[PDB]
């Protein structure tokens, strides 16, 4: 993990991606709950081809998902709804309004639209989309790790290491885009920050909502 | 406010800096923690408002918009202010100077802890004061600028060229320390990761938390 270099971290993220799930007013929520559900089984998969995940204990990788997992759902929704100025393409067959929000919901919806809206306005790319996903899978769980074991300890800074590779690929693309060094540094803080926006969203959908052992079964493959 | 050097803007926002209250308790007296707490965090929330208005550029946007940022970061700010005021303080947390409570008095039980391991990271990585001040105007000028007409764009607008300033200051001030350009740009997104989980956080808070504030805010902008 930590020996890849940016190319082939870029490379590993876009080959990691899971499919776009297709869907199946009062059953919109048991449509959308569906969805979520079958795309939690591609987000394991997905979760363990992001370099370094699968080298922590299972514990730790439950720790991490059961944190960051609405907060990925909601950053991959916002990604296929880009170039759907209003609409939130939940699937291809199920693009929706903010009338069709209208339960506390529509406050998350203006909320995720607004996130679309503002990677529309930054022309967000898609190999800076993978790389933000990733780190919100490591980082958005690693402050709540209960216990500092050695082990834990280890963890932690591995977890770390991992995250300032992608903050050095993300870099990378960036100047590659013939980014300016000054230009760089803002559009990372920029990315970095809507991150905090995400976890915000992610609160409040947990809140609307009101998982480990499903995880843990999901992780703990045999070979 | 776009006009300034990265060392003019460190110096404002350090003149800036709110000072340290006191808990309002006799401490000549049996020893009421939430109402302690409450009371200093009304107080504290004046001092901030008066800080505010000395971030660099926060006072060019319309009042409306000064109070829809306030009103979506203050627990953020009063948050990241204990953090920093107990990280030489390990397993506690520094609420006043007369009022240091460990896990034990704080049964707020999650929150305390979550707090404790910020301030631990903090103190890990030897989070100095001239970036401290900087974190704490990026949450002020991000942390509701989401959440807002050809004004707003330009208020919008405004409030990012102003981030984009203190983007530029932490990443002098890195430089300064003698930071290679890869470990700037590895300290800033650690220190901007932070924020997300200072913004988790404040939302727990006011979870655990539940005249409009918005008016009083108002009334302490004037
Ligand atoms: C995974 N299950 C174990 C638990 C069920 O999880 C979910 C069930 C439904 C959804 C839905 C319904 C939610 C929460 C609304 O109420 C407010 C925010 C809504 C989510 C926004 C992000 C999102 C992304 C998806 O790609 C699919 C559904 C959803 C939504 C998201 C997660
Ligand atoms: C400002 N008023 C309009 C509303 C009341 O605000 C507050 C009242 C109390 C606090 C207290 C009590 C809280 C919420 C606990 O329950 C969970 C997290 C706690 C806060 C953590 C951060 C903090 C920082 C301060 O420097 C002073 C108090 C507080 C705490 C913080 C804000």
């Amino acid at each position: 993990a930590l020996s890849l270099t940016a190319d082939q971290m870029v490379s590993a993220l876009l080959d990691a991606e899971p499919p776009i799930l297709y869907s199946e007013e009062a059953s919109m929520m048991g449509l959308l709950t569906n969805l979520a559900d079958r795309e939690l089984v591609h987000m394991i998969n997905w979760a363990k081809r992001v370099p370094g995940f699968v080298d922590l204990t299972l514990h730790d990788q439950v720790h991490l998902l059961e944190s960051a997992w609405l907060e990925i759902l909601m950053i991959g929704l916002v990604w296929r709804s880009m170039e759907h100025p209003g609409k939130l393409l939940f699937a291809p067959n199920l693009l929706l309004d903010r009338n069709q929000g209208k339960e506390g919901m529509v406050e998350i919806f203006d909320m995720l639209l607004a996130t679309s809206s503002r990677f529309r306005m930054m022309n967000l790319q898609g190999e800076e989309f993978v790389c933000l996903k990733s780190i919100i899978l490591l980082n958005s769980g690693v402050y709540t790790f209960l216990s500092s074991t050695l082990k834990s300890l280890e963890e932690k800074d591995h977890i770390h290491r991992v995250l300032d590779k992608i903050t050095d690929t993300l870099i990378h693309l960036m100047a590659k885009a013939g980014l300016t060094l000054q230009q760089q540094h803002q559009r990372l803080a920029q990315l970095l920050l809507i991150l905090s926006h995400i976890r915000h969203m992610s609160n409040k959908g947990m809140e609307h909502l009101y998982l480990s052992d499903l995880l843990l079964e999901m992780l703990d493959a045999h070979r």
